[PDB]
């Protein structure tokens, strides 16, 4: 399928054990896609002071449409030293590996894969 229905665990930034997906824009987008497929991806909601606590390059999920079965359609945009790779709508949050942190909520998304 071109789109996959996912429920992403929302993590508090101070709980996150692995604070990014790797060391290049290409690697982080690759790894984020694999973790999204394997159900091992968490979401941190972006606020003042969140991003400096995580590791660049960042992977964002961004709203791609204005929501089938409650799932907001999203795409991935990466960011490194203030340059983004991709173009999309509003940030729903930053993706990180999920390694068993307890979530505070779930974000239903429809991922363009």
């Amino acid at each position: 399928k071109t789109h996959v229905q996912l429920s992403l665990p929302v993590l508090q930034v101070r709980d996150v054990l692995v604070r990014g997906f790797g060391d290049s824009v290409e690697e982080v987008l690759s790894e984020a896609r694999q973790h999204l497929k394997d159900g091992t991806c968490g979401l941190v909601e972006v606020e003042k002071g969140v991003l400096p606590q995580l590791e660049q390059p960042y992977v964002f999920i961004k709203r791609s449409d204005a929501a089938p079965h409650g799932h907001v359609m999203v795409e991935l945009v990466a960011e490194l030293e203030g340059i983004q790779y991709g173009r999309s709508g509003e940030t729903l949050g930053v993706l990180v590996p999920h390694v068993g942190e307890i979530p505070v909520a779930y974000r239903k998304v429809l991922l363009r894969k």
